[PDB]
């Protein structure tokens, strides 16, 4: 049926496809140099006119695939460069292609990206505006091969966007900085969202992936039907598998194909739903995933009606067993928006445990009357720290907030790198500040989105270098109790204190000329080091100790001669606070 390329273009427009095309030849090779790629755009996008002008033009009845694996091809050092990708060139089609994505090299070996001054960035971008982003746009695909192309596209916007609002301002980075912060950080959780869920796919198998599915769709869906979620969770399952394996043009059909199957049945789903079903091809399906919680019918039955109370139940149960379990689930959360998913895989696993337990017992509905009683501690648990972590948040604030993270968790795993329980603990600390300023019914489903992500990066990390047999528990465990695990954690007191060292509680003036975040790590550092120094100390032990610091920084930084001042009341401060420490 005509011309897939003219059809493509058509749809796109001609900016977003000369965008696309670029970043993924960018995916592709990786190592090829910025005007080689625009070459290949150009001559890409002229071809693609071609096929725009005459569908009967040569090699305008080619397969997407095909077209894009000869211009892959076409490229000269190719095997110079590459080498054995190469080799692929000399195979068919499903191969070559095939051979094409499993050379595609993830984790490279790039110098990393340094960010420019505000003013030569601004001064670049009112210049050649369009190359200044392409650039960029190259270079942050060639170094994210998996980064779902569109999206990368979508965020690519919102950097424009800001350059435009901020480049115009009276303090440029005032504006700028901030908003670039924001992108950065969203980027990252984006990126690592992504390999979480593949990871996830390939570690624990399609079966426990359908059960988040069913949870995740029925709460944004609570008006769909069961058979409608069951609908979507096997397409949506789908989808996963074909994006996780990296073929961009496959993911893509597959995700409009989806998008729109969703947006011809939308009143059949949700009525959140209109906004997102008018958009344009290229941003329907990143607007629907992104769609917020329909509302609950409010006419819903009671979930002991049909799980607890009526016999028929163990019947109903062997019948089909993740069918029944997959109800139990989707009736579980469209009645529960405020729950995280996991919570309720939580309570889908020990229901299942007890219908195991009890079906094949003498008196079955007697030995599970009492199974939501079991529900209870288990809703309890994250709630309660949640409240907990909240009403500290708002007690101290961020820094100091990410402070006492610091002190709990260096106390809990002493064997950690410094740098990392730092970096960590300031995470922590953005999460508990994105998601404590929500009311008490969204922060769960906060938490769990970012927790996720930070637990999952903490976790490949020690992969590569252990450092616990408990952590390393925690992290090849169930994907459900990973947390839990990690929330169960004891102070370690096994851990033999690090011996004294003056040079990492010799501080000097310099700290006084840095900035808000470098001080910070500065001063959080050495609370790792003193919390591994002397890891018996209480929370008022260190706090007075901590205030003595505070003070020391202060009637020194704001004395006539620093570097002096630091050097004799800062004799002190360590010989009385070693002494204060016992
Ligand atoms: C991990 C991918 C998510 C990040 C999205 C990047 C989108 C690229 C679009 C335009 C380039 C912007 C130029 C500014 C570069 C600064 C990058 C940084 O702060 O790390
Ligand atoms: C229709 C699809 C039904 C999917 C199966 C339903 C419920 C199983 C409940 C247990 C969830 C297991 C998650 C796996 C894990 O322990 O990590
Ligand atoms: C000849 C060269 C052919 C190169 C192929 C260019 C690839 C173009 C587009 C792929 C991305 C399509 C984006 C559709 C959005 C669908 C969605 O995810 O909702
Ligand atoms: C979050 C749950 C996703 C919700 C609805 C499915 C939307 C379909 C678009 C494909 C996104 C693929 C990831
Ligand atoms: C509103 C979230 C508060 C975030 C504060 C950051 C501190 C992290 C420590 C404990 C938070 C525990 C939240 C557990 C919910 C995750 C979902 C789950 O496991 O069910
Ligand atoms: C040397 C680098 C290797 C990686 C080491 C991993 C370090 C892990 C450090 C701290 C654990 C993070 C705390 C997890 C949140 C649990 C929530 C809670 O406190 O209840
Ligand atoms: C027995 C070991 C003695 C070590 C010497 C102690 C010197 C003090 C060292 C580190 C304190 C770190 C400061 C952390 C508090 C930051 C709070 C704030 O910003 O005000």
């Amino acid at each position: 049926h005509k011309s897939e390329v003219a059809h493509r273009f058509k749809d796109l427009g001609e900016e977003n496809f000369k965008a696309l095309v670029l970043i993924a030849f960018a995916q592709y090779l990786q190592q090829c140099p910025f005007e080689d790629h625009v070459k290949l755009v150009n001559e890409v996008t002229e071809f693609a006119k071609t096929c725009v002008a005459d569908e009967s033009a040569e090699n305008c009845d080619k397969s997407l695939h095909t077209l894009f694996g000869d211009k892959l091809c076409t490229v000269a050092t190719l095997r110079e460069t590459y080498g054995e990708m190469a080799d692929c060139c000399a195979k068919q089609e499903p191969e070559r292609n095939e051979c094409f994505l499993q050379h595609k090299d993830d984790n490279p070996n790039l110098p990393r990206l340094v960010r420019p001054e505000v003013d030569v960035m601004c001064t670049a971008f009112h210049d050649n505006e369009e190359t200044f982003l392409k650039k960029y746009l190259y270079e942050i695909a060639r170094r994210h091969p998996y980064f779902y192309a569109p999206e990368l596209l979508f965020f690519a916007k919102r950097y424009k966007a800001a350059f435009t609002e901020c480049c115009q301002a009276a303090d440029k980075a005032a504006c700028l900085l901030p908003k670039l912060d924001e992108l950065r950080d969203e980027g990252k959780a984006s990126s690592a969202k992504q390999r979480l869920k593949c990871a996830s796919l390939q570690k624990f198998g399609e079966r426990a992936f359908k059960a988040w599915a069913v949870a995740r769709l029925s709460q944004r869906f609570p008006k769909a039907e069961f058979a409608e979620v069951s609908k979507l969770v096997t397409d949506l399952t789908k989808v996963h598998t074909e994006c996780c394996h990296g073929d961009l043009l496959e993911c893509a059909d597959d995700r409009a194909d989806l998008a729109k199957y969703i947006c011809e049945n939308q009143d059949s789903i949700s009525s959140k739903l209109k906004e997102c079903c008018e958009k344009p091809l290229l941003e329907k399906s990143h607007c629907i995933a992104e769609v917020e919680n329909d509302e609950m019918p409010a006419d819903l039955p009671s979930l002991a009606a049909d799980f607890v109370e009526s016999k028929d139940v163990c019947k109903n149960y062997a019948e089909a067993k993740d069918v029944f379990l997959g109800m139990f689930l989707y009736e579980y959360a469209r009645r529960h928006p405020d729950y995280s998913v996991v919570l309720l895989l939580r309570l889908a696993k020990t229901y299942e445990t007890t219908l195991e337990k009890c079906c094949a017992a003498a008196d079955p509905h007697e030995c599970y009357a009492k199974v939501f009683d079991e529900f209870k501690p288990l809703v309890e648990e994250p709630q309660n720290l949640i409240k907990q972590n909240c009403e500290l948040f708002e007690q101290l604030g961020e820094y100091k907030f990410q402070n006492a993270l610091l002190v709990r968790y260096t106390k809990k795993v002493p064997q950690v790198s410094t740098p990392t329980l730092v970096e960590v603990s300031r995470n922590l600390g953005k999460v508990g500040s994105k998601c404590c300023k929500h009311p008490e019914a969204k922060r769960m489903p906060c938490a769990e989105d970012y927790l996720s992500v930070v637990l999952n990066q903490l976790c490949v990390l020690h992969e590569k270098t252990p450092v616990s047999d408990r952590v390393t528990k925690c992290c090849t465990e169930s994907l459900v109790n990973r947390r839990p695990c990690f929330s169960a954690l004891e102070v370690d007191e096994t851990y033999v204190p690090k011996e004294f060292n003056a040079e990492t509680f010799t501080f000097h003036a310099d700290i006084c000329t840095l900035s808000e975040k470098e001080r910070q790590i500065k001063k959080q550092t050495a609370l790792v080091e003193l919390v591994k120094h002397k890891p018996k100390a209480t929370k008022e032990q260190l706090k007075a100790v901590m205030d003595d610091f505070a003070a020391f920084v202060e009637k020194c930084c704001k004395a006539d001669d620093k570097e002096t001042c630091f050097a004799e009341e800062g004799k002190k401060l360590v010989a009385a606070s070693q002494a204060a420490l016992g």
